[PDB]
């Protein structure tokens, strides 16, 4: 079905986190695309093999234009290879890094495309445990894509920045766990750091655990209600993707098609 001598490889794109993902193209067929090249050996020794064909099973399967697709993959006696969509204009991690922070009008679209991928993926059961700037790419017309469906799972680490009490805790978490995250996201897009930063992870489980964060001077009122309300430590008082879509922050801000 698949081998490496399909594709003309090109430009890096990014690098791991064990493997890199490189620019590519398809011989037969000119097809441009991203190959993520990872290395058996230190999946391996991190004990990932599970998780990660865990990851391609469930993100293979999964059809919307604000999720980034897996066309397929393939694997030599040393390498794993997946085939995803390449989204031309990179990461808004470093969309974030350019402009500092986003006006309201930006966040506003990218937590409506954001929702909206993430009631497609709760409609399947899928809760994705991870969204954050660097696992979020922006398409040719800068729709936003979330990628890295690594730790996701069937409902119901590195910096904790992004994680929900109920789970830093170890508690049992589900669907709302995905809610908080898009808080801890219209936060940094607004302010430019998370709300739970530190210089330490110690700290940053202290501030997220007790839900310990104040808003700069230039964050508005319905934003501030927004966050207020997906940042709340109890999942159940966490408004459902519905309420946030029709939230008047949102309605007043985005885009539609
Ligand atoms: N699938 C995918 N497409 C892209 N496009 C991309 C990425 C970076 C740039 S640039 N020159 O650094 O600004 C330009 C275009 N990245 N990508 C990935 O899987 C990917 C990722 F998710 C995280 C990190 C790196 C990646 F590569
Ligand atoms: O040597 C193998 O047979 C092997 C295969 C794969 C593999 C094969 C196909 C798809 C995916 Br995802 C992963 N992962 C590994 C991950 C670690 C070690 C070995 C492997």
């Amino acid at each position: 079905q698949w081998a490496l001598e399909d594709f003309e490889i090109g430009r890096p794109l990014g690098k791991g986190k064990f493997g890199n993902v490189y620019l590519a193209r398809e011989k037969q067929s000119k097809f441009i695309l991203a190959l993520k090249v990872l290395f058996k050996a230190q999946l391996e020794k991190a004990g990932v093999e599970h998780q990660l064909r865990r990851e391609v099973e469930i993100q293979s399967h999964l059809r919307h234009p604000n999720i980034l697709r897996l066309y397929g993959y393939f694997h030599d006696a040393t390498r794993v290879y997946l085939i995803l969509e390449y989204a031309p204009l990179g990461t808004v991690y470093r969309e974030l890094q350019k402009l500092s922070k986003f006006d309201e009008q930006r966040t506003a679209t990218y937590i409506t495309e954001l929702a909206n991928a993430l009631s497609y993926c709760h409609s399947k059961r899928v809760i994705h445990r991870d969204i954050k700037p660097e696992n979020l790419l922006l398409g040719s017309a800068g729709e936003l894509k979330i990628a890295d469906f690594g730790w996701s799972v069937h409902a119901p680490c590195g910096t904790l920045d992004y994680l929900p009490p109920e789970m830093i805790e170890g508690r049992m978490h589900d669907e709302k766990v995905d809610l908080w995250s898009l808080g801890v996201l219209c936060y940094e897009f607004l302010v430019g750091k998370p709300p739970f930063e530190a210089n330490t992870y110690q700290e940053t489980y202290k501030r997220i655990s007790r839900v310990e964060f104040t808003f700069p001077d230039f964050v508005t009122e319905g934003a501030r209600d927004l966050i207020s309300r997906l940042l709340k430590h109890n999942p159940s008082q966490r408004p459902m993707l519905r309420e946030v879509l029709e939230h008047p922050w949102i309605t007043a801000n985005s885009s539609k098609p």
